[PDB]
């Protein structure tokens, strides 16, 4: 029922507040999901000035429920299935060799928009690393979500890794813990495992002065044959 919601293209909204060693940051997005085509096209601005980490680092706490799902894996999309009710999802992301981030959103419909509301917290963070010292190339993230499915929760569990570029030519990894939980009380498709191949291109608009990203993603269901 939720994948009705789905078949055409959907206007998205993404509000985040951050706090990261000591600094307060908000940043807001608006876009849009073709889910048909796993595709996403979003524009993010940091609302409170300069952000002070870097944007790549921000791209997947900055909405899976826009995800090609093969029609042989339809039944594995716990994410539409949440819908329009939504899920809480939440994170901690380790910086290998410095701090993690804490993440809990809240992704649902208002209205006919996708609505991702996040708080973030980023703690034990080096002065000089990768980070804070904002050290990361601003290009691609890729990667496979790996999921599986929560019964006790009603929802799923994902972990994968992102090796984000440094400026050097080294990589800053970054290790992702996932949980979905329903918002909801009505029932989800509780996934096989399998993953989301996903492609993240990140870009900037020449004429906006603001500190901003615009992404253009693709994220894809595999993993079952
Ligand atoms: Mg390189």
């Amino acid at each position: 029922k939720g994948e009705e919601l789905f078949t055409g293209v959907v206007p998205i909204l993404v509000e985040l507040d951050g706090d990261v060693n000591g600094h307060k940051f908000s940043v807001s997005g608006e876009g849009e999901g073709d889910a048909t085509y796993g595709k996403l096209t979003l524009k993010f601005i940091c609302t409170t000035g300069k952000l002070p980490v870097p944007w790549p680092t921000l791209v997947t706490t900055l909405v899976q429920c826009f995800a090609r799902y093969p029609d042989h894996m339809k039944q594995h999309d716990f994410f539409k299935s949440a819908m329009p009710e939504g899920y809480v999802q939440e994170r901690t992301i380790f910086f290998k060799d410095d701090g993690n981030y804490k993440t809990r959103a809240e992704v649902k419909f208002e209205g006919d928009t996708l609505v991702n509301r996040i708080e973030l917290k980023g703690i034990d963070f080096k002065e000089d690393g990768n980070i804070l010292g904002h050290k990361l190339e601003y290009n691609y993230i890729s990667g496979n979500v790996y999921i599986t499915a929560d019964k006790q929760k009603n929802g799923i569990k994902a972990n994968f890794k992102i090796r984000h570029n440094i400026e050097d030519g080294g990589v800053q990894l970054a290790d992702h813990y996932q949980q979905n939980t329903p918002i909801g009380d009505g029932p989800v498709l509780l996934p096989d495992n399998h993953y989301l191949s996903t492609q993240s291109a990140l870009s900037k608009d020449p004429n906006e002065k603001r500190d901003h990203m615009v992404l253009l993603e693709f994220l894809t269901a595999a993993g079952i044959t």
